[PDB]
């Protein structure tokens, strides 16, 4: 496995002109102390879409060099243009990332036949483990269990981050791909049911604010302490759903700032929460002892 | 709990003019021997919709009287007409059923406000535990976790059969309703993830053909043997999905007949499978050692 | 055609113990004066689901006998049980209905293969024109354009009431079935686009309150006065959507009573509107000069 | 209006290393001869996603300079990064484009509140008419009629290309935004119903192969000859749906090559059609006299 347990999809802290490197360094050290199992850098939660190429590269290399082999670092390097996914993947490989988080194409989309060629062209280009990221609610596109079955034979493709939110489809991947594909939950509110079907962890938004809970929930579940794990899941559910009340990472960045972490403003087209949803977030942060 | 583990949604075996009572008796004794935990009689799997009132009553009373207190018997008694759900519920109560399986209205539908009045009017009429049955893919209507939270305070309403297929919504019910509402999975391909979130069993189509597997999967999971339970789930997944290749109970009745159980023909508007889907079913029955 | 233009899906006015026959008579005469083209009696808008068999029969025969050949009368006679759809269809035929409104099965559902057998078994039983009613948001089930193509060859099956709300699917039916199947819009907010694709009218909820507008919108469109028709559609759109703010016929019965028509209470599981939605309805009724 | 009638979403013809400028010139002259009303350059149909920035700029400027004021030219300039949508929009403005086709954010997405800030930040930057492009099946994101109502007050925002495929939502935009927002259909199979609700044309994939049909269908409809327009729509429907059998522009580029137009290969992650779908396309091309 690239890692087991809690891999945080870390926000990118912005100053008003670029990236807050010192704040990022603080977050990285906090994650390592708090027992986060891995860092996913410049995923969707990290707003990679509104970062320039230079910012994405500086940011990914910074996380890699700061962590310095202490825990695994995974970079989001996929895009909806296959040539660009190739170039970025080779580049993060070349500077020592331990894994690649590679989203399906989105918006342009393609067929199941094109998904196979897409991911084979990216994988062929590198020698670094790859995690396929499926998130149909964002991309308009669903990579099926059959397409995944065909891809899991690839040498670098070892895992999927599964954010379809469709548990029947999760069971199908596991039954079909067996021990040739690790499953990571792509939704925090679904850690328990996914680890229960044989998943080995989560790439997590909620770990941004409670890394201990997300790590222990996985560790407990994987160790056979399924009830102790279930209770963390149920107790944090209302907070977790509050973090999805508006497009992520709007709520999780909002929350970090309410918890005095000073992580800056979102970049357009993301923006400040509306007032009613802000109040629902705060209520859940206070009930969970976070402010 | 009304029961824990595997509650079979038993087919109703039809002769060419009415109900095959002798065949039903054989099925009941087989279920008790095979360690099925409870019988759900005249649910959707039992084709209650195409049975006359007299047939529904004769059938339910027969299952109750044959079982004779050996295991719990639950009757489907709900409909999309509240007066009719009342009369049928009182009637199954009066002849000694142990639970009521009461579907949300369907087709006519109603609001969340009407769902509360619907279920309160049914419950008020009886003194028998009630299981609310939510199946939005069939009814057009989704009873939300908030509406369920309000209903679980009712004296008779103790459980939900949850066939939304939405695991996020299952977590929400459990986090919100806590120990005031038992959750039964309404989908066989989702037993593991639902028991994992605190569910206490399944009202099952797949138990019609492999009652031992469905019972042991639940017993194992609930007892902490989560891996042994997971393996039954994954091994039977392809068969289970084959049983949903056409509108249930078309495939499960088709399969029982292929396994030489002689359970008769479906009633219109259900009908014989098409040929390609029939072959996919057979392949999965043979691979699972069922024919 | 069974009729062209506006066929009202008439509410059934209830007294506190049964049916308000005098009120129904008043509504029928009002519809004929107001130039409504046809009456659909005991459809979903007429709450047939919560009427007893005797009430459904008394109600349908009353509308037929009161209208006395002045305009076409269509009865809803389908159900999700094929035997019961047969018996009811023959019965409305026998007392002189001019058309049958026959919904797809719902809740139990079936395959496309079963839909063909379902509708052939109903049609074979009668010699009265049949309108197939497709409403997947209520039934869970979508009859496809290909299945409709196969059925339109049937002698009695001449039309579809299309409430999928999917305009691409409406075009497909017309291109495929051609002049062998009349299309009626099953949504008032979609009269224009459906008549534009070759539809010949609407089976209407909004005609309950403004029969003149619904009739003229169709007459104008069919006569080539497409702009005059469009304006009625756009001006009444906000009222029309307000009539769907809660499960129909909750809002249209609520509105009739606000317009002093004294049509009684809904039957469970339908119930009174909630307050915020009630206010939105009233605002739209006042802006459209209805109260 | 920026234009009325048929605005072709022109493919970009690729050589094996870049763009086939001579082929594009031929296509442009053919469109002008064939009476196409406007050219949309580097939209989704033009595979802008897999073109470099230099290619996108060279391509857009080429179409603008070749057309040389003969008909309106609209460039796709939006992206899911607001800064990048700003820079590209200003740039196409600066070289004389007549309109901007600006998609909602996709994949990253945002709230309705962010959509307003997104589009205001793009518009504020320019003085060129803007067409908002809504395509939730591709972006994961639906701009609502209320958000559009608020934006149509903007000085540059004059239109929407509406590809939700939801005709109820089209009526809502028109009723709400009135004469402050032109509607273009974003689906060829929905030209009739959208022009019928007050739309003024289509930004079209099907115009790539039959520009005369798409132009005449609009001209006829807008001129009151609604039946003559309807017939073009119904006759071409099966071809049109065939063009959507796989992710556009896979089928339309495939078809152009079958019609001997020599427009080159698709760029990854788009790829060649599968065989069964290829045969369905060919059958429809032959039945429509195109090969
Ligand atoms: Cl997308
Ligand atoms: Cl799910
Ligand atoms: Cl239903
Ligand atoms: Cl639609
Ligand atoms: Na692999
Ligand atoms: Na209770
Ligand atoms: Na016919
Ligand atoms: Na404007």
């Amino acid at each position: 496995s690239i890692f087991k347990g809690s891999g945080v999809a870390i926000i990118t802290p912005f100053t008003n002109t670029g990236v807050d490197f010192d704040k990022l360094s603080e977050l990285i050290e906090w994650h390592i102390k708090s027992k986060t199992d891995a860092i996913i850098v410049c995923g969707t939660t990290g707003e990679a879409t509104t970062m320039t190429e230079t910012e994405r590269k500086e940011t990914i290399k910074f996380v890699i060099d700061k962590v310095n082999k202490r825990i695994p670092v995974i970079a989001g390097t996929g895009s909806n243009n296959t040539a660009a996914s190739i170039a970025m993947s080779k580049w993060a490989e070349s500077i020592g990332v331990d894994g690649l988080l590679v989203i399906t194409p989105y918006y342009n989309k393609t067929t199941q036949k094109g998904l196979v060629k897409h991911f084979k062209a990216v994988s062929d280009a590198v020698s670094t483990p790859i995690i396929i990221y499926n998130v149909p609610g964002r991309t308009g596109l669903n990579i099926t269990p059959g397409t995944l079955k065909e891809l899991c034979e690839d040498k670098n493709i070892v895992a999927v981050k599964e954010a379809s939110g469709n548990i029947s489809q999760i069971a199908q991947i596991k039954a079909l791909c067996g021990d040739k594909l690790d499953i990571y939950s792509g939704n925090d509110d679904q850690i328990i049911p996914i680890l229960a079907l044989g998943g080995i962890g989560v790439i997590s938004v909620l770990a941004n604010v409670i890394p201990e809970d997300v790590h222990n929930m996985c560790e407990l579940y994987l160790n056979g302490k399924v009830n102790e794990a279930l209770k963390i899941q149920l107790d944090s559910l209302a907070l977790t759903n509050a973090l999805f009340i508006e497009t992520n990472p709007i709520p999780v960045k909002t929350a970090m700032n309410l918890m005095n972490m000073k992580v800056g403003d979102l970049r357009l087209p993301l923006c400040e929460m509306n007032e009613n949803n802000l109040e629902i977030l705060k209520k859940e942060l206070k009930a969970y002892n976070l402010m």
